């Protein structure tokens, strides 16, 4: 017995009106018969189009980032802005952002807290590098990530949180990650939550696999005990995302 | 005589749907009797609502930032995405991006270069901080900034560039630079431009003032030989933006 799965599509910084419109269309067609939460996370610029055009009852929209308050932050987009706009979902603290845009754990932690406080469903990202992994530092890092986030949350706040574990060590590196390696990590996050936050929170918590997933492997990855869905990059700009959703039962 | 002035609104990370509709209705209501190019830079999230609703022939819509190419940059927007969406103007290198989000002169220069390659009209922000001004270093700072941009740009490119001079210490503080401070700063930029690029280019270039511009101060700032207009933060969220516009006459 698992919680409700989530098939999240992180379109990242990609797409055109034309190409996206098409994909939206493929999606609304999809017959999904089980309890799953489909999430399409578009660029800020594509939100409106996606909003109007996505009609499927299992699909909800997410933004790929946000700052906490409004004000003088040229080029940024805030939680109030998003909330007014009718977005209740958010990806926070992705790998690409921690790398290229200076997202310390504490910045992420703060963002998650702000979001949770504004009523969003947060897909908060954690995950270690090839360097970190290699040097025997996996658990230390992942637990620190989750702990930093954990601090600012009250127990009741966990209902608003989804964790996506990203194997950074396996992305762009050459390395392969097996379903047992996903699961090793997944189970260690849940361990942590169970232990510090509580078994009841633990049981309900969605831990999405945030690494390389496609139509071929998603069923297998899904087979694992602590894999509750996916945060999809590549395969999300594609028709196979539909197999990704199916693979969640 | 002078080049065609610009009056740009930098809404920054601010706004509500209804609030912006309102300004836009006002803006559409306004009869701009003189040749001025009016710009509205709204958040990414509102580019749709701005583009669809903003009717006035003297107004363009602009983005507050972008990255050069599309790819795996979760949270970010690229030039190609903006170009696709019918946005042809961009504000780049803003003080708040340089400060908070580590945008170096290198980064700005690269962004600008790419933006002009892709056929955008670019408002490039340059300006010293309080510390530098008090240290006597303003000259060095502004030139280094302008020269960085210059490196990446060949002659013709200049046609699509607009230079915004915004002293950090005047950004939403109340400390509007005097007309004398602005005019000496603006002249310096132009004397560097004529020297390095060409006199032909220097007379064509627009150089804008930004930092604590309101309806009151605007007319005098504008009277200075080398002041081609304004980049307005705060007063752009108000009906006084209109006053600032009429000030470029
Ligand atoms: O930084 C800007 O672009 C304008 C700052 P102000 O709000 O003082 O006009």
């Amino acid at each position: 017995s698992k919680p409700q799965p989530i098939a999240a599509a992180n379109w990242k910084c990609n797409g055109s009106q034309q190409s996206l419109s098409e994909l939206i269309d493929l999606f609304n067609s999809t017959s999904i018969n089980h309890d799953v939460q489909c999430v399409v996370a578009s660029t800020f610029v594509h939100l409106a189009m996606t909003k109007e055009r996505l009609s499927h009852p299992k699909f909800v929209i997410a933004a790929q980032n946000a700052i906490a308050k409004s004000g003088a932050f040229t080029g940024e987009v805030s939680l109030p802005i998003l909330k007014d706009f009718g977005v209740n979902w958010i990806v926070l603290g992705h790998s690409e952002r921690r790398a290229y845009y200076g997202e310390t754990n504490e910045i992420v932690a703060d963002k998650v807290a702000a979001a949770v406080a504004s009523g969003f469903m947060v897909i908060a990202c954690i995950g270690e590098t090839l360097q970190e992994r290699e040097s025997g530092r996996t658990a230390v890092v992942v637990l620190t990530q989750i702990a930093a986030i954990a601090k600012k949350l009250k127990k009741a706040d966990w209902a608003k949180v989804v964790i996506a574990y990203e194997p950074v060590w396996a992305i762009g590196t050459g390395k392969v990650a097996t379903p047992q390696q996903a699961q090793e990590a997944h189970a260690l996050i849940r361990s942590w939550v169970s232990s510090k936050i509580g078994a009841d929170v633990a049981g309900e918590l969605r831990i999405l696999y945030g690494g390389s997933v496609n139509g071929k492997n998603a069923r297998t990855l899904y087979q694992q005990r602590d894999v509750n869905g996916f945060l999809v990059g590549g395969a999300s700009l594609k028709p196979e995302f539909v197999d990704i959703i199916k693979a969640t039962q």
